[PDB]
Formats: C-alpha cells, structure tokens, sequence
C-alpha cells in the first residue's frame, strides 16, 4: 500500500531523518549590511537586509 | 508625501539652513556716493545713494 508503513522500524527511518536535519544546516551566517530607520516605529535602530 | 517632511529630521535641516544663511553674507560693504539733501524734514544731511 502506498497509504501504509511498517510501524517496526520507525526508530531507524527517524534516525536518518535527524542525520539529514543536521547535514543540511552546515552553513556559516554572513554579514549582508545595515540601514537605520527613517520611523519612529524604533528607536533609530539598525536594521538588516 | 511629497508634501510634508519628516519630524525626525527637523534638527539637520534647520542647522543647514542657519549654515547658508552665514555663507551668503560674507561680504564686504563698499562705499559710494553721497548727495546733500535739503527736504524740510532732513535739511542738511547727506543720503547715501
């Protein structure tokens, strides 16, 4: 059936899901640049682009 | 709005204003000529002219 699944082996299919959760967010956050706000909505904070 | 400007700048805007209003004043007063006026009002002063 494609509506069905084998319930005796949900551990080792969540395993690999969690190996794929961890592999696809081996990135490094990046600086792109700032602009201050023109309204009183802040308290001239800085924002991100 | 093309009309309208922004409270949060009024400060600069103003400090520019007063900087223009110094600069177009350096000049130096030139003298010129003078005429002997006899108006019953202002008998014997001499206008400048």
């Amino acid at each position: 059936s494609v509506r069905g699944a084998n319930p005796l082996m949900f551990r080792a299919n969540v395993l690999h899901m969690l190996l794929e959760f961890v592999l696809d967010n081996l990135y490094l956050n990046r600086h792109t640049g700032f602009s201050q706000d023109h309204t009183p909505f802040t308290e001239g904070a800085n924002l991100r682009s």
